[PDB]
């Protein structure tokens, strides 16, 4: 391809010569969205492009009853790291937010004292191991020695069985990432060998990374300063209709860019050396906004965005196939998020009982979500490092809260969530907490000020896809076209991650202009000796190879003979290695 | 212990915070060696100490009557780029030596046109193939196998077999690394698991890089400038006799360092704070020099470095066994070293109808060493990017010869090497090059300045050692000592490297300071999946899993269940994808 990967700290520091023929190019750049935002930067810094000749179409410009709050981070994102070492930080002097956040992780690590609850308020008596029967661990083998051509359309409830689901592990991974049963089986895949180095870290958020601040505030607002230092032009309410695509046999030329800006209908054309950066698709379209007295209205409009991809789709197969993800998405599904204000010391106290650790700290609270497991809605909440907006008042916490069932009615509020305003959501979600029934009602009516909203396609990531529903960042011929975010392919990454939209990002931007540098691979720990072996130890609970094979006289035979062969050897001190004999 | 290895970008951009504790710390480095240099650079960047607090003491100051050049590297070299990332160059203006490294050898790849050579010029049969044997191969195999505790005082004339050593493989690894029979197999089973990921491009030197100028000019020396821009001190004429070392049953503390100044006896005394860096043995000690007329005379000497290392191990076995490495090296070994430099068009014309470059281009040449396969010598030249030297004329090539038997009589010399002078050296080069026996005498004299250099130390670092034999890079309950260099133990990483020398620099630096960040780990393509079947399919030269196993009923018998098994799976996917099935 244009492209190659690449795997070392011999391309990682290097910097790439410039690309030839960028002094006359411009380039084009679809939402204000994260991913949008790391092309424009790698456009920036390695494609040394003008400032003056970047340009960010976005649909907003420069209201809302509350605070709102929008997944944690990993050592293994390559490429986010690749962009942020180069973003000078809003906080620290003369260090980079990969600096800051370095230092703040290390100061301040991350892990989770309480990680499930149950029986309104109790800590799961199981917490920790994963409840993996052999059957279990088996079909998590199947799954990922199974080719992803042979994943078409395949949901989760056909890879696995009953012996996988009613187990921690499916708890912990179901919540942490928001999966479905009806939800695709091949990302799943990806999941499974994208953190195959942290499963360990699985059931104790151990190996997760948060910010200090909110994602706008340590993640986008670093970037935006950044790129308006260079000159980099923000077109607001900038609504983009369609983009004319000249598919020939040979090439795929953009041409024009149908937009409203504001209220005028206006056209931008483009040459062959007008590069555009779709990001195609979005969660976060379509989102309505209740309060602590009304519910979000729930809603099911096609956004900007999705008939902006839709209005691609009839003008070529080989951008993506928008439907599988936008349309026919079950009306369980996850779709209702909230977030609960409150400095009354009682609701604060009850969650310091729980979490273990005071919230009014400025550290760590939960550690990262915690799962209620008997809940009707599977409703989860989390307290990251309150305050988690610059300019809050210091004795206010806010608990982002989410669930997974829509349709069904809650253990207190009898009704589902769909249905429910700020303060039923922050009743049922108290009452799971262990809080009285008699201080219920008011510590949500009149203490908690919770914020619901509905997005209609916060799922939308993991629906059931096949080979050729996601367009190629690059797709074949094309010139001055690129898809970005989390509905373009890219291989082995995973979406619904702020690596993948850095990731497509920087895989745009060195393919159109043809960087001399390589693109950071995910990380081969998949196919790490080391690291698979940890895995077996720590899928079968911390149990040693004779322990795992004690009742199977059909499996215990064939490692009797194994031994015999490695006895001695490097394999055999590499077992003991990594606690496997 | 004082560290912890990482793998990832993550580790790799962060800046570590700076160490408690060294705004009151001073160092002192011993030898003006490449990985002193790298350990007071790293002192001076990560450490954040002082310029005014390093100190280099050296036994030179500020003649020769000739040229004389002094391998080449890797992308694998982890430590080795974290370190002149960081290093400006000296030609190329707000560019760092990586950078102009990483463009150099870009534009102009290397690859050797004509590896192998015999027969007084032929370029060889078979050159490009393995040669390697059913037998040879697993010999290969069981030495990894082998756990290295399980090597101790093994040469590699005990784990091989004939099978291995009459093949082109042990022709390509030999010459390329300069191992003899004798030498340690301990080491061997480094470098093969070191390099596995380079191994198809062992026969055509295509994974090789080679710096613009010679390893002074390009290497040490913007080093000396980026010391010299901090204020790192320079002691000149100061040998070090001994260290007196505090061994008691707690802790392990530096308290001297008995000088001799020039001519003046003097000592430095060091608190716990007064950090001291040994770069323990040297292969260049006590190395004579000839010239066109004379050969370098042989010698045995102890230089003032193994009398150092010497004056430390009669303090502690924890700092080495020094003899191991300078005592009883084999006469027939490598010690002759030589430099043929000349303008004459018709041996520059001779070396261009071999190597199929112009030497005279400023491209590469011989893309590496040149074996002369049946010379008695074995006797291996190159020819790098000429001009090698900033100031030499620009129609001289400088050639770099060396041999590894020298007590066996020359083909054309009939005598030993370590008998021969400039020209007689060059005599036998030419002869083998196919030059006209007529056209032989007269143009090594008169036309060819060759230099020869007689070290008597070359071959220590591969010698047969034991656990034990090398000290640690900070031995236990050591304060305010650390042994650097190739004499130095660490985990897994291979001597006679550039690499090595940086390594342990950067470990040294990194646990003494106890830096807040991670060192990069030996590359893990042994533990690769993906590394170890493309080196089955390049070891067997490019024969897929059938081809290997079509004459053996004991074998093609498990082949053909093992495939039933992993039919249809990724297994089976992975084994196309690198050429095994």
């Amino acid at each position: 391809s244009h492209m190659y990967y690449s795997y070392g700290n011999y391309e990682a520091f290097a910097r790439p010569k410039k690309p030839e023929n960028v002094e006359n190019k411009s380039a084009y750049l679809i939402g204000s969205g994260l991913a949008s935002l790391a092309a424009a930067c790698f456009l920036i810094r390695d494609g040394q492009m003008e400032g003056s000749k970047i340009h960010i179409l976005e649909e907003l410009p420069k209201p809302l009853k509350g605070y709102v709050v929008r997944r944690a981070m990993e050592n293994h994102f390559e490429c986010l790291w690749d962009l942020f070492r180069s973003i000078p930080s809003l906080e620290i002097d003369n260090a980079s937010v990969l600096d800051e956040f370095y230092w703040l992780n290390k100061e301040d690590p991350n892990y989770s004292r309480c990680r499930v609850i149950e029986k309104q308020g109790q800590r799961l008596v199981t917490d920790g191991d994963f409840t993996l029967t052999k059957t279990a661990i088996k079909e998590i083998l199947d799954l990922c020695l199974t080719n992803e051509e042979d994943l078409d359309d395949v949901k989760i409830t056909d890879v696995f069985s009953d012996d996988f689901f009613n187990s921690n592990f499916w708890i912990y991974w179901k919540t942490m990432f928001a999966f479905e049963p009806w939800h695709s089986a091949m990302e799943m895949r990806r999941y499974l060998m994208r953190f195959v180095h942290h499963i360990s870290g699985l059931a104790d958020f151990s190996a997760l990374k948060f910010t200090k601040y909110n994602q706008y505030e340590s993640l986008v607002l670093p970037m935006v300063e950044y790129l308006k230092s260079h000159g980099v032009q923000f077109e607001y309410d900038v609504k983009v209709e369609d983009i004319k695509i000249d598919v020939t046999t040979s090439q795929k030329i953009a041409r024009e860019i149908l937009i409203d800006r504001n209220g005028n209908a206006e056209s931008i054309k483009l040459t062959i050396n007008d590069l555009v950066f779709v990001t195609n698709g979005s969660i976060t379209e379509s989102s309505t906004y209740g309060d602590n007295d009304t519910p979000a209205p729930p809603t099911d409009e096609l956004g900007g965005s999705w008939t902006l991809w839709k209005n691609l789709a009839r003008q070529s197969p080989e951008f993506g196939n928008p439907d599988k993800f936008c349309q026919n998405i079950p009306k369980k599904s996850w779709f209702v998020s909230a977030t609960s204000t409150t400095n009354n010391k009682e609701i604060i106290d009850t969650i310091e009982s729980i979490c273990k650790r005071d919230p009014l700290a400025g550290k760590t609270v939960t550690g990262g979500i915690i799962t209620i497991n008997d809940s009707a809605w599977q409703m989860s909440f989390t307290i990251n490092r309150q305050q988690q907006f610059k300019d809050q008042p210091e004795n206010e916490i806010s608990t982002w809260i989410y669930a997974l069932y829509s349709d069904v009615n809650g253990d207190y509020i009898k009704k589902p969530i769909t249905e429910c305003s700020g303060n039923e959501i922050c009743q049922e979600w108290l009452y799971h907490l262990g809080v009285s029934t008699d201080k219920i009602e008011d510590l949500a009516k009149h203490a908690s000020n919770t914020i619901p909203v509905y997005m209609p396609y916060i799922t939308s990531y993991f629906m059931t896809r096949a080979i050729g529903d996601r367009p190629l960042v690059v797709p074949h011929q094309s010139q001055n076209l690129a898809f970005i975010g989390n509905f373009a392919e890219t291989e082995r990454d995973t979406v619904f991650t702020t690596e993948y939209s850095v990731r497509t990002a920087m895989e745009a931007v060195y393919q159109l202009l043809n960087i001399d540098r390589g693109i950071p691979e995910v990380i081969n720990s998949p196919f790490d000796l080391r690291v698979l072996m940890d895995a077996i130890y720590e899928l079968n609970d911390h149990q040693d190879l004779r322990e795992i094979t004690k009742d199977s006289k059909m499996q215990k035979l064939a490692l009797a003979g194994f031994l015999k062969k490695i006895k001695g050897t490097y394999i055999e001190s590499l077992l003991k290695e990594h606690k496997l004999l």
